[PDB]
């Protein structure tokens, strides 16, 4: 009953998760990456100076993604810890 | 409509609450009583013995005493549990 | 039919479960190709991105390496939440 | 689901739990005291020597007390933790 009672309100955490945005940048602002409360990427945007630095350019896009995905598991995290 | 983070985030949230409940329960005490008094059982809400008392007079009859020892613990522990299963229930509830 | 010390034990041992499906989780690699395989990601299984390759030839087209980025990404990511809901359910049954 | 099926389980090692029965000690066996796996005080027994000392018989008696009681408390504890 907890469980699913639970998880009948974690869908209700949906339609607010699904419209609420988080950015995340890198590389000095060269990197920035969006993603909503459901964990969608919905935005990848990157400076084309990083295009004469591959290597560095994939560096900075994970550790943006990281970051990004980060967020969106803590939200789920801190949300499911305190609602019981 | 959940996924490992959230169950993960709710067991650590439920380990939290049972923690400090059962600090709570360390801290209740529970008193039973039998022979007319002349038996006292004090029990924590964890179900440990805290103190234990009998009048002298019954050390003059041993079968008496035991009787109503047993008495008094039994009807001390049977509060005890049934307070931790309502705990239980409550706490999921 | 359960009192407060069951539900700690089983609390625990949910806990214990967890951090064990955890590791194997974190030991688990997934990876997702997009563009014709020019573009590679991987994830572990706590989805984290643990790899990233682009093909030099997309360094020419940034619009083409984003919107590939952003497949194979989304990709993974979907992925990994699909198995991690599924440990969710699974464990619980 | 799991939490309701568990309480279903726990209560098949019901008619197991009665009919076990464990004994505890203390004061050199002066005192001796009896536990079933429900956790009911079915047998209590003090030594005639310990009328004389009325404090360390009542120190015995919790103590025996204590561990049988530790002991259905652990038991519940483990056929919980084990059984998820």
């Amino acid at each position: 009953g907890l469980l699913d009672g639970m998880k009948k309100e974690f869908s209700q955490l949906e339609e607010k998760n699904k419209d609420t945005i988080h950015t995340s940048k890198s590389g000095g602002g060269m990197v920035s990456v969006s993603f909503n409360g459901l964990g969608e990427l919905v935005d990848l945007q990157i400076d084309d100076s990083l295009l004469e630095d591959k290597e560095a350019m994939q560096i900075y896009l994970m550790s943006a993604l990281n970051d990004g995905y980060k967020a969106v598991e803590e939200n789920r995290k801190n949300l499911a810890f305190n609602m019981l």
